[PDB]
DNA sequence: CTTTCCACTTATTCGACCTTTTACCC
DNA sequence: GGTAAAAGGTCGAATAAGTGGAAAGG
């Protein structure tokens, strides 16, 4: 097991961890409610790496499969979540996500109070959870009706270490291949992107300066809005995004698709993307990655 | 009772992907 | 005559978030 850099894990806590608060019907409690608060993360069985290595680093949590094709981490005994705490307190998130961190640290503290062991403290967490990911239930929104009343979140990118924990989960490293009449019959673009929902624009902007190169795609559909920071100029993947993730370690299978990316961009420096061969080679490394890599 | 765990589900959030147009090069 | 870069835009499933039930344990 490998011990994950801090903000590295911060980076992919806020890609893919999801804080949780569970107020729950129970006839066997006192007060009516039982509850449970946590940190998890929920992800295809091929990574479950990541999960031990963060269970390793952190020296907490659970795994457990999460039906036939994905696996879980779940923290929620109690005392654990101190660790959560100290290390968010240390490397804070600078998404949106910021804000549900911030509401599971009040509930913690109700909760360390033991105040969710009368109805008061039990309003409290309800209020709380409210505002948390997406909100009461339709039950819960039925017990307590008075409960119906969030702040954009601005923060800064602290470092690249950061950036290789958010790309591992948010980035994409494609090739491809550009179909034309041309006798060679195909352009080989390197595409680097890493995707996101709209109200983080100020983050996705700041990549382009913080990164130096790129520009973003914006998406505004009826199932989603979203942003793509994308960068397509070869110089700049070749001398800016390599370097960025060749010192700053991507986790999971990405990191593998990262190194096949860097195979084909060594080819495309050699110009050997425009002979046959050298044609054949990235069509071939490319069948593999991504979606076509077999585990 | 209360906490914690473990099997399992829902519906999101787009990563990953391909096509088409535009910009530039020899 | 080329190749490179950006823009246009889809969708199936791995996320993100949540749920049911019950053992563990204080």
């Amino acid at each position: 097991e490998e011990s994950i850099n801090p903000w590295i894990l911060t980076g992919f806590a806020d890609a893919e961890g999801s804080f949780l608060l569970r107020i729950r019907n129970n006839n066997k409690s006192s007060v009516g409610y039982s509850t449970e608060l946590g940190f998890q993360i929920t992800l295809h069985n091929k990574d479950k790496s990541i999960l031990e290595n963060i269970q390793s680093t952190w020296k907490v949590g659970v795994i457990a499969n999460s039906g036939d094709n994905a696996v879980s981490l779940k923290v929620t005994r109690f005392e654990d979540l101190k660790v959560i705490i100290d290390h968010f307190e240390k490397y804070p998130l600078i998404t949106q996500k910021l804000g549900d961190y911030m509401l599971f640290k009040q509930a913690f503290c109700v909760m360390e109070n033991k105040e969710h062991l009368k109805i008061n403290g039990i309003k409290e967490l309800v209020r709380i959870k409210a505002k948390l990911n997406w909100g009461l239930t339709d039950e819960l929104k039925k017990a307590f009706p008075e409960i119906i009343s969030r702040s954009l979140i601005n923060k800064n990118i602290p470092n690249f270490k950061w950036l290789a924990g958010f790309t591992s989960g948010e980035g994409c490293f494609f090739v491809n291949l550009i179909k034309s009449k041309s006798k060679l019959g195909v352009q080989v673009q390197l595409v680097f992107s890493i995707t996101q929902h709209i109200k983080d624009k100020n983050l996705m902007n700041s990549l382009i300066t913080y990164l130096g190169c790129g520009y973003i795609k914006e998406y505004n559909k009826s199932e989603f809005s979203w942003l793509a920071f994308v960068v397509t100029k070869f110089s700049d993947i070749n001398d800016k995004i390599i370097p960025v993730f060749q010192e700053n370690t991507l986790i999971g299978v990405k990191l593998e698709d990262f190194e096949d990316w860097c195979k084909v961009a060594k080819l495309i420096e050699e110009k050997k993307h425009l002979t046959e061969s050298g044609l054949d080679e990235i069509k071939k490394i490319k069948l593999n990655m991504n979606k076509g890599r077999v585990f």
